[PDB]
């Protein structure tokens, strides 16, 4: 597996880690200049973002991944394309997708953008 | 609509386009860092990707965007994300997201990363 696939799949396993742990601690991998799409709506910067995330009316939520693409940028930067399935509250299961923009920052890969969806259970 | 908006939605309009009416012309749009993901197969380089695209067996296909989300990078690059669905010869309606990575080189706009996946839900 090349080094980029290595340090992306690292990353989501980590950010789904703490999303489904405690989200207020997410902080941390988002930077002020970071943006955010989630279902449409935006957000930008770190608090916006966190504020977003917390603000989710779920106690316990959990994700599980079906499938993650990397892929270097020319400016040695990380993609990665995620799809899978999470579990919020008692809401049923739902499918997912999402897209984080990873840069190295003080040694540290930090994601500067970050777009999530929600398709529809259509099964039970 | 501010200018990244405009630059991602117009990218992917262009396309799409291409894509349904002219496929080896889609090679214009990428360089030699360019990268493509479709459907778990990776395939870097202009060439390559061009070579990938041509072969599919996309007689008669059809795209039809659902939704599209776009944003702008630090290093000013513009990240889009597509959903929707895409009809290919007779075989039925399928589900579909792609994402693309926009950089301006040379003072056009290229892409540089493509990541393509099939879905059966909807959104």
């Amino acid at each position: 597996k090349p080094i980029w696939e290595q340090i992306g799949s690292s990353f989501i396993q980590h950010y789904y880690q703490l999303f489904d742990n405690d989200r207020t601690q997410l902080g941390a991998i988002y930077i002020d200049a970071s943006c955010l799409t989630w279902e449409g709506q935006q957000f930008q910067g770190k608090a916006a973002i966190v504020e977003k995330l917390s603000s989710l009316p779920f106690q316990k939520i959990q994700h599980s991944i079906t499938a993650q693409d990397h892929q270097p940028t020319p400016d040695s930067c990380i993609i990665s394309m995620v799809v899978g399935q999470l579990k919020a509250n008692e809401n049923p299961i739902m499918g997912f997708h999402q897209m984080f923009l990873l840069k190295n920052i003080n040694d540290a890969w930090v994601c500067t953008n970050d777009m999530f969806r929600l398709a529809l259970h259509n099964f039970g």
